[PDB]
């Protein structure tokens, strides 16, 4: 026995929200934290 | 004959930037507008 004991944690969560419940009704599509992944891009042509 | 003139244009160009940029690698999807489209959906579900 190292211990009975320890210590779970609580659900995640995700919902389509700005960007993603544009696309996901007209593009038809979607991906996790789209507005990360779009500063990301934009920004990296910016240097 | 007609008078020969004309008020006539010059070109339209469209650019992929902002967001049909980020879904266009992303998603392979291009909208025309996509971020007016998306204010009106954004928008037409409030009140």
């Amino acid at each position: 026995e190292d211990t009975e004991a320890d210590v779970p944690v609580t659900y995640g969560e995700m919902v389509l929200n700005g960007a993603n419940l544009v696309t996901a009704l007209v593009m038809g599509k979607a991906v996790r934290s789209l507005d990360d992944v779009g500063r990301h891009l934009l920004d990296m042509q910016e240097e």
